[PDB]
């Protein structure tokens, strides 16, 4: 932690390259327009929302970047990847409009998008596919997202996939946002990887939403201390040029001690008052600091500005960041929240929430920033524009043209044509297996086929969060290598034999250690590379399913917003299947969390051939000609068993979510039996017992996706309600199933199979599931405890028949005794 | 970063207090019993699992703590709160068995708990309510949890609630685990709040599961750098006592330079070779270092120990942390993964996964730690014990008794009786409200009722994540104060006004800034204080609902395991209600995530009187004589509308999940209409349209909890299936509803209401919901887009009647036209 002053002294400050006066004229119009869009929205009295005080404090920082730093997407690369602070979007819009990229009609539709021609509250690529690129409004996600983006850019360079050396990743953050564990929790990775292509820009206005971040302390110093400790290059932009003379004429070093000893709380209060206040409460603290300005006017005291508001001080920091190599840079910019809004919110605790202001307030910002709007127009909350030929218009576009154009901007589809493998290339996985394998083995095998596709082999991005040994993928390190930039500065302990720990700068797999959020962020950068850099990359992130959506659900939702196209493989899944691990490992609900995401396609395959068909279909939809903006989630298991051959013509049903595996004959009745994942074979066992011991036949179905089926049914019923005069549309599951009493069982909570109830064409539909906290035991004991094994499926099936009077209820009661079922033990959900 | 040697020099290290030789005998027995436990489990070949190499590397660190530091639960306080590393549990189980707290049968039932006399794989209070305290296996949660538990202990002391000055929080972490963002993402708070009652003990064995944490670097220095930068007191326990002579005679400074330059990957390998290897590859790097051991035998060189393995160095560290005030301490203990296991795993990349070994491997461990079991008995894998009267038994118990007993241990219920507020105490919220308010305002008013309760007023712990102004709670800052251990070291900006930003050391409100996980960890510490310190505290953590389970779900699952008893308030909930915010804010699925947690009770109330009845019921269930182990989740809204008085006698129905609001007459037909949260008033609007425009009457229901009704339903059919000869149980929802066609509509995705399909006693049950990504617009436009407003309800109900021939389908067709519904607009889920 250094003295409370600028890191870069004037003597080391490079000459500012732009026309400061002209840039202010432009900047004042962007400020004005941003405020007008929020005020107009406010006028509607529709509770639309919006912010003003935030962009006010950071506008000049962005302005200096727009005029001299931000490279836009171009012929060679995707340009600089800017993670704009979410709520300062009105200013981004204000600027795109001045640039002629947005219409006045669109600005008038700020936060009203349902009818088209409107604008999102914040950066949402799903909502504005050709404008926004990175969803940053959920605080914490932007910083770590950016860390891994820069990391991925260096990965494409090392792998010789693309020259990304001219791209800089910028994360624009709030000081309050740095409280999120995700914001600072991964900064040492930027050091390990020497990400000299990443720049963190923290707007240190000392305030968050409720009040000051740490009024009793100094966040700038705390930030400096930890980032410096993590090996980052820290640049403090504390004071503007007006302070430079006052600092040079302080031989007592008392001024510096003052600044050092003053805490955040008193600092923002200073700028919420007036010159007189600062004079007594700040400079007045010492008869030495007091003197320095005894000659200055109270108005010349108030004029002193913070570094984050001085283009000259801002530029020096960004220029320095740009030159620094070997490590990442973090710029801590000192600013005023609600800057220039005077009365309205300048340095006030309520500043964040301000979205309206009387004509007195509007007039103030007009005078304050010398906005060119006459008293005759002002009450009309007019947008300002610069006509062709004007210096403002000329300068604004020239500066952007020298930097390759305008941003943000997004390309929804990649251009190249990939020659994806055919289903036939996964042929061996479609046939009966000699050895008993698991669906996780099937996935690794499918990965290897892909690794053999000339077209995409190098575009595959296997990602692990430690746990590769659990998946039996350790042999892969030697095969394709673990990515390590300037890696392997030692000889692996594993060296001698076969599966050693091979780390190479050209290594293909991303090993992110015990860090699911970081692994997901790596997966996200890869999964959106197709748009960001017009370079399709296909990520396969396999990890313990329990630590997926449950642990990184917020990033998974942002991923959907970002239109990620990739594969999330939830390994060691199923509540009863990862039997010995217990409560915090046994996943019987990940599919419930995943169905909440609109563009995530989830599957719970039972067999190897289903995995192959599913993964093949996914590559096609996402990276084939269709370029479908969706990502996949497949749960795989760690249990081995017999893998039969795929039934002829079963492909469509597998992709849709269900197909009839077989029909067992029986003379005493007929039931329908559904199963998914690892529980399917137990449902097939119940089918044999029922036919063998009770003469009850059945239709057996493998349900590869209860969720895709429920979605289909939902779509059918929705269309039906909307087209009352049309013949009702039949949900796919109802087209496949019949009306005989049905029973389903899975390794997930009951809701997973119960979600298709409305669409099941049977009078009876009994669902068995693994509701309840997990615990350690054998797979058999867990399957009995969670009441999902063959014996429970048999009793559920007999129970439905008994009801219809097809069998005696004493027969059900005897089966319960026969199968050693304790009809009175606590509901596993409460266990 | 300091030199790569011990922080505490020998001349500064205290004299070891215990009997070293006797302590090692006991430690050797514990080591052996931990391994016999896992080995015997592997022999079962049931894929039970377990680890050995991890506890082997950290055993001595825990030993010193059990012998001289760990304070057990006592009559004055809960003692030291130890977050034991999860997978070193066999070691904690081995000690407990030696202390006679566990039986041989229980150890033999390791990881087989479904039948009652087994042991959980890891620390799970829900599974072993009287043994385990904190769930740590989900890596990263232990560290943040521990930080916020230490902060909470200081809070209880400052608030004058309880003297916790004698309790120390210990966080036992792995080094690979430190990569989780949540592991280091909140460490500066320990500095902000001067948590000198927290000790982080990081086991640096240089390896995680797949291999070394950072083979090409030095995590101990990386850890040191960032923690030191965060303001923590860092203590490095690098080398054992055998190194002292060498470091002392090393006059050239060469040994330190060498130790400083060697990277993790090489140090790891050193431990996997032998003395000759070390002599050549380590000391042999420099003529000066080479001369230091030139007179040593390879055997003597091989005996050189790592600090984390030396009791004397370990003790010196914990003793120093003990006297460090003003900040938290991190102990970085250098160890060997697979320590003493030799061949099978010592310093090997495969060490983590080792679950079994050959007789030569068991005999090696027997020799390595001088275990008293004959070469003949080893085959039997015998458990070692200390007979009463023996030195070991006496010493073992004597050390614990001096420290108040044994740990871990847990008290399931609190002992005191609180005088909870009655429901009549909330009578004001039960009457019709004067002005239109929201359910959030109802919650704030309800909180104030409790705040006037003599008994619990000061036991309340309101927690916010920098969103108090949004929830209109900024007025409480002044009323009860914002907790601030260091008081207010400045004059707030709004000081001169009411609702000024008041910070106080006696402040009740926990302001955790933009930090959901930290706020949730504070919530958890408060919500389990009843068990930990036998001091029931009742936390109400309110935040934007979208950032609840989605963002901190892993914590919420652990909270259920930890038997948390408190309230989670999801503010600004509902997809269409937080209209202007958009994609990453509009929550229409948090209830789908919340329903996955077994002991979390979820509600989505529409009216203020419902909020009151639910909170009061929650209060009595968790903190009343019942002491039920569940926590509550209640979604509240930011929309103001008319709040009617509660219908006489509706209390129980509100608690259960559904009650009939009213029935409107109509002779052209009859339907049932269900609504929840904010959409309920639109469902009522539809009931009037249906009646006055179409003559269709209806039964209107307020569904306060679809999830509780589904669970009750599942419990009925489960019980029924199990008792085929008994009187079937009737789901609660089927006791309120009838069989007329039904329509449900909520601000959540369809599944939220569809989950009760099986138990709805009606032929037709159409569900409307907010499936799909949110977008920015007015409430009216969104409710129409998400097809959930009154007009959609009318069309859904009319269509049901037309289908049954009750009405002409042309009537439905006309309605769609009359209400300006686009029957062909894209499915909101795909939009
Ligand atoms: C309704 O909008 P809002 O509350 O103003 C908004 C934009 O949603 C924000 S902005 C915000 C405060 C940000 O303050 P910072 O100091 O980081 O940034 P600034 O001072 O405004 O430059 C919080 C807590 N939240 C709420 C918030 C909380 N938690 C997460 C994870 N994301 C959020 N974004
Ligand atoms: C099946 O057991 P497991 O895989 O051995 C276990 C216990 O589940 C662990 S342990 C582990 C490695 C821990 O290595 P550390 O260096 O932190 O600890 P140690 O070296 O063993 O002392 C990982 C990645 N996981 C998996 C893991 C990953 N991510 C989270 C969030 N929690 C986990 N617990
Ligand atoms: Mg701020
Ligand atoms: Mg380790």
């Amino acid at each position: 932690i250094s003295n409370y002053i600028n890191t870069i002294p004037v003597e080391e400050q490079p000459e500012y390259p732009g026309n400061l006066e002209l840039e202010r004229r432009i900047r004042s119009a962007i400020r004005w327009n941003a405020i007008m869009t929020v005020l107009r929205a406010s006028k509607k009295d529709l509770e639309l929302g919006g912010h003003m005080a935030s962009f006010q404090s950071s506008a000049t920082i962005y302005d200096v970047c727009f005029n001299h730093f931000f490279r836009a997407r171009n012929e060679q690369d995707g340009g600089d990847l800017v993670y704009f602070q979410g709520h300062i979007s009105p200013g981004v819009y204000a600027r795109a409009f001045l640039e002629g990229r947005l219409t006045q009609e669109q600005l008038d539709n700020f936060r009203q998008e349902v009818h088209g021609n409107g604008l999102s509250s914040y950066p949402h690529p799903k909502l504005m596919p050709e404008f926004w690129q990175f969803p940053t409004v959920s605080m914490g996600l932007g910083p770590i997202g950016a860390i891994y983006q820069a990391k991925f850019l260096k990965y494409l360079e090392h792998r010789g996939l693309k020259d990304t050396s001219k791209q800089t990743v910028y994360a624009f953050l709030g000081d309050g946002e740095m409280d999120e564990p995700e914001s600072k929790g991964a900064i040492t990775i930027a050091t390990r990887e020497k990400l000299d292509n990443l720049v963190f820009v923290i707007n240190c206005n000392l305030q968050r939403l409720d009040g000051p971040v740490t009024g009793n302390g100094k966040i700038i110093n705390e930030l400096e201390g930890i980032f410096e400790g993590a090996g980052w290059n820290v640049i403090k932009v504390m004071w503007g040029s007006r302070w430079d003379e006052l600092l040079r004429k302080d031989t007592s070093g008392k001024l510096i001690q003052l600044m050092n000893e003053t805490v955040d709380g008193d600092y923002q209060t200073f700028k919420s008052k007036d010159g007189a206040y600062v004079r007594e409460h700040f400079f007045g603290k010492y008869p030495e600091t007091a003197a320095l300005v005894a000659d200055w006017t109270d108005e010349q005291i108030w004029a002193l500005n913070r570094g984050g508001h001085d283009p000259k001080k801002i530029y020096a920091a960004f220029k320095k960041a740009q030159e620094t190599k070997g490590k990442a840079t973090v710029i801590l910019a000192h600013t005023i929240k609600g800057y220039g809004m005077g009365d309205a919110a300048e340095g006030k605790n309520i500043a964040h929430q301000v979205k309206k202001m009387n004509m007195d307030g509007v007039r103030h910002i007009r005078d304050r920033f010398n906005v060119p709007v006459s008293d005759a127009d002002i009450e009309k909350l007019p947008y300002i524009t610069f006509p062709e030929g004007s210096e403002e218009h000329t300068y604004l576009h020239a500066q952007r043209q020298k930097l390759h154009g305008y941003l943000p901007s997004r390309q929804p589809n990649f251009t190249e044509k990939l020659e994806l493998p055919s289903l036939q290339d996964f042929g061996a996985l479609l046939e009966e297996q000699s050895k008993e394998i698991s669906t996780t083995i099937a996935f690794v095998r499918a990965l290897n086929v892909m690794l053999k596709n000339k077209s995409i082999k190098d575009r595959l991005v296997p990602i692990i969060a430690d746990e590769a040994r659990t998946f039996g993928m350790e042999g892969l390190f030697r095969q394709i290598g673990i990515y390590s930039p300037n890696g392997q500065q030692y000889t692996p302990q594993d060296r001698e034999q076969v599966a050693y720990y091979k780390e190479d700068e050209k290594g293909q797999i991303l090993q992110e250690g015990i860090n699911e959020l970081g692994a997901g962020c790596s997966w996200l950068a890869a999964a959106t590379s197709y748009s960001t850099n017009n370079l399709p990359m296909i990520p396969f992130y396999i990890y313990y399913s329990m630590f997926g959506f449950q642990r990184i659900g917020d990033l998974c939702w942002a991923a959907g917003d970002q239109q990620a196209r990739g594969f999330l493989i939830g390994g060691t899944s199923g509540r009863t299947t990862l039997n010995g691990e217990g409560l915090q490992h046994e996943d019987g609900h990940s599919h419930i969390q995943s169905l909440t995401i609109p563009n995530c396609i989830s599957y719970d395959p039972a067999y190897a051939y289903e995995v192959a068909v599913i993964m093949h279909d996914g590559l096609e939809r996402m990276y084939g000609e269709k370029q479908e903006n969706v990502y996949y989630y497949i749960t795989t298991l760690n249990e081995n068993y017999h893998m039969p051959a795929m039934p002829e013509g079963a492909e469509e049903g597998i992709r849709k979510g269900i197909y009839k595996l077989e029909t067992i004959e029986g003379s005493k009745g007929k039931v329908q039996l559904l199963g998914s994942g690892s529980i399917l074979r137990h449902v097939r066992e119940a089918a044999e017992i029922l036919a063998k011991d009770y003469g009850v036949g059945s239709d057996v179905y493998s349900v590869t996706s209860f969720t895709e089926l429920a979605r289909d049914g939902q779509d059918c019923e929705r269309w039906n309600m909307l087209h009352p005069l049309e013949t009702p549309r039949v949900p796919y599951i109802a087209q496949v199933m019949n009306d005989a009493p049905a029973v389903a069982s899975t390794d997930y909570m009951k809701l997973f199979a119960e979600q298709v109830r409305t669409y099941v064409p049977a009078d009876d539909y009994r669902v068995l599931g693994t509701d309840g906290f997990g615990r350690s035991d054998s797979r058999e004991n867990l399957r009995h405890h969670f009441e999902v094994d063959a014996s429970y499926v048999v009793v559920a099936a007999l129970g439905e028949l008994a009801k219809r009077g097809e069998i005696d209820k004493k027969v059900v009661a005897d089966a319960i005794a026969k199968f050693n079922i304790d009809a009175d033990k606590v509901n596993p959900r409460l266990a």
